[PDB]
């Protein structure tokens, strides 16, 4: 048991998306892959722009869930990994994934954590709901 806390996944259907800034002041945003009460997985939309690297550290990181509400967490980048799928036209196409770790974890930070993972739990619940 190499991971510490369940990671529980997020529907790319209908995604949920998070952004924050760069040191360049450009904004960065990425689809919530996963999330658990350690950190969270996303998907970049470009190809990764070269200011972005594993080792960075990012404040207030907005994800936005919907109903669910808004949230900002910090968090470091730990690692940028390829997502590959298979195309419509049976292509193989690889784009960016991010794992994160958050970072000042308080106990309501993890409060807020234990909210949305109970939400995507019953989210998730009514997408297998349907046959
Ligand atoms: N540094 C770092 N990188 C992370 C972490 N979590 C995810 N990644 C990166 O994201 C890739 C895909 O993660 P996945 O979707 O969970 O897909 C994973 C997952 O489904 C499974 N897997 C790998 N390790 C574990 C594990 O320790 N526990 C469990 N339950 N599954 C694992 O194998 C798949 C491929 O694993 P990888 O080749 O390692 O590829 C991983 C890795 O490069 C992390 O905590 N730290
Ligand atoms: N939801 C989510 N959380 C992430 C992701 N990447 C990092 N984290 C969080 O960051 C914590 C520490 O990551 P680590 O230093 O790379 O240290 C990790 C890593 O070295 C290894 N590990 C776990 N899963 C994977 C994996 O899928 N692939 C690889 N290569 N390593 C993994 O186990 C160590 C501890 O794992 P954890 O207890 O899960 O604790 C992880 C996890 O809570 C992510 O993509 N999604």
């Amino acid at each position: 048991q190499r991971r510490r806390y369940f990671r529980i996944s997020a529907p790319l259907h209908p995604p949920y998306f998070c952004q924050t800034k760069l040191a360049d002041n450009s904004t960065l945003r990425f689809r919530l892959y996963d999330l658990s009460l350690g950190g969270m997985g996303a998907l970049l939309e470009t190809a990764k722009p070269a200011e972005l690297q594993e080792g960075m550290r990012f404040a207030q990181i907005e994800v936005n869930m919907g109903q669910w509400g808004v949230f900002h967490f910090d968090a470091q980048l730990i690692s940028i990994s390829e997502r590959k799928v298979i195309d419509g036209k049976n292509e193989t196409i690889t784009t960016p994934r991010l794992s994160f770790r958050f970072l000042n974890v308080s106990p309501t930070v993890e409060r807020q954590l234990q909210r949305i993972i109970f939400s995507l739990e019953r989210e998730a619940r009514e997408k297998a709901d349907k046959v």
